[PDB]
DNA sequence: TACGCAAACGTTTGCGT
DNA sequence: TACGCAAACGTTTGCGT
């Protein structure tokens, strides 16, 4: 059909895929009788075949491992953007922590031939680290890991530990002693991560959480709904609570309300993302806020340049989390005598 | 690189890709030999070579909205279930209403050669029903019209009207009479839709929505909030609301609360979506459920339909909305006398 | 029996002159 | 000066025998 354009316009294919591109001169008035043809013609270059020859299809895959959830949404939304603006295409493609997915999604990615991987995987496992060695040909980036996992990737690190350490930091500085966390999943980095820095604020301050007062959950409200109450369903209850997540907070907040608790007046709490609404929570969450738009932004751009100026070196920018004051926290019992 | 499989193998090319497509018997002496070097020299077949001669990418373009927003998310992640176990690949476009954008990604979609196109534009102007038809040739779906806006596309319709009535009739009959209403943009079917059900049975009540208790919102937490605010903020005020979608509804709950209101027990609120997480909306949220998931399988699959069976013709399938009461709403004055 | 030769899909781009 | 010819990208598939 490039033919067919030709010939309504009397020229050479060469000429028309010139004009198309720009990429040599031409006669105005061949020029215009190329478009003239090209729009009765009703043409639409074909993407399949220039890839075919250009090697390189200006297509992005994101190996993501779910995007209804808040948090993963926000992201994503951010990345395609950076696609938008830089005339990427993006495939989206949902694991769910699930190998066999991964190797699907993975291999049905590099025969589509994208031009770079944005994996956000959650959990790593050598099983999956291993899968994603087996395509270190094809440029790719890590947004959510902790340290370095590997040497074949670039990483984008969002100190999910000094994210724990301030929300700690923060209960510790109110007046709280008596406090509580219900983590998400310990396989995973805003997991493990978040909560080891919190932990850490407590060794420093002589606290102690008994482990009563722990209780895993996994991002999603009911996990964060059925954790509060366990820890407010309990002789002894602590005065304050941090939740690794927001959504699972949102979760935390409905329980207490409805075990007729006061936030923060009975119990405080704290988060962690500070998703696009949680302002909208009742009360306004007060959170740690994780930069979505960079965390995107800044994986999108590491992937061009490797992509782009064919870098081969491995690759690694931080991020930081910072604490944002909503409602939901109030001073404790020590708040007077510090 | 098929080349360097064949001769790893010592067979022709065609051997190779009649192994790999089993598309024709081979000896297994010879089918082994070629996946021993399909392994040894690592061998991803080229999809874009492929569809270059099958003529189909087995690729799918969703044409979005947007895909942070509570509802859009849910759909989106439901079409990606269907395209991922029929082996489709999902190219997501937001187009923020943008015409240029849309003219953007629909072009870029084009010439990726889609197998098919999945619309979701929530406002459509006849620009942009126009553009839209110069693709008639793409198959495509588009999954939020009332009614059949045009006659180059399926449509899956989901009975919005229905919705606004049976919510405005669950307030009647809980003893309601002083009713408000913060609707979607009016541009839109989830929004004028829903309004106009609402209205319907309001006027079958005799009910009369007094103007300074109607206030347009935008799908987004804010809107809500603020609409609350102006509703509430009057010498008179409803004792019950309709809130057009969830995240408003989460953002009108918010406001009532900082006005020291109390829901149900000061203002009682409906919204519409039932939203994955608005069970943990403090306090529960009663609303009417849209099948997301539903209306996501139901588009893939008039799309496949008219994919793989060749049709020409216009399909539309309806879907139902249906209320789900939760906790953030009480009886009114009217309700003994009925 | 089990497999090859060679043309074709729709482009881009090197040399031409 | 301003443009064409023809090979190549990596497959699939019709006929062969
Ligand atoms: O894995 C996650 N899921 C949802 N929210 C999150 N916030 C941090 N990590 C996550
Ligand atoms: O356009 C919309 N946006 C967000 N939520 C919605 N629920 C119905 N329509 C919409």
């Amino acid at each position: 059909t490039i033919k067919d354009v030709a010939k309504r316009a009397n020229v050479s294919t060469t000429t028309v895929s010139h004009v198309i591109n720009k990429t040599r001169f031409v006669a105005e008035e061949t020029r215009n009788a190329v478009w003239a043809a090209i729009k009765e013609l009703h043409y639409s270059p074909s993407a399949v075949a220039r890839s075919l020859k250009v090697n390189h299809t200006k297509s992005i895959g994101l190996l993501a491992t779910s995007s209804e959830a808040a948090y993963f949404a926000e992201i994503i939304e951010a990345v395609e953007k950076n696609c938008f603006q830089k005339g990427y295409t993006l495939i989206l493609g949902n694991a769910w922590n699930n190998l066999e997915k991964q190797r699907a999604y993975l291999s049905m990615m590099a025969q589509k031939r994208v031009d770079g991987l944005l994996v956000m995987c959650s959990e790593y496992p050598e099983p999956l680290l291993a899968m994603l060695e087996e395509y270190r040909h094809i440029p790719m980036v890590v947004m959510d890991w902790g340290e370095a996992k590997a040497d074949f990737t670039d990483a984008v690190i969002d100190n999910a530990f000094e994210g724990g350490y301030m929300a700690g930091r923060y209960l510790i500085e109110r007046g709280h002693r008596e406090i509580g966390v219900i983590p998400g999943p310990l396989e995973a980095n805003t997991g493990a991560g978040r909560l080891a820095g919190f932990m850490k604020a407590m060794e420093e301050a002589m606290i102690k959480v008994p482990e009563s007062w722990i209780v895993q959950g996994d991002f999603e409200p009911e996990s964060g709904y059925r954790a509060m109450q366990q820890i407010l369903s309990q002789p002894h209850r602590p005065t304050a609570v941090f939740c690794g997540g927001d959504i699972m907070a949102m979760g935390a907040l409905c329980a207490a309300d409805e075990m007729g608790l006061r936030v923060p007046q009975d119990v405080s709490l704290i988060g962690y993302d500070n998703v696009r609404n949680a302002r909208y929570f009742t009360p306004a969450l007060t959170t740690i806020h994780q930069p979505k738009d960079s965390l995107g932004e800044t994986a999108f751009n590491m992937l061009l340049d490797r992509i782009v100026n064919k870098r081969e070196e491995p690759q690694s920018i931080e991020v930081h989390p910072r604490l944002i004051e909503r409602r939901s926290v109030a001073d404790g019992p020590f708040r007077d005598y510090r």
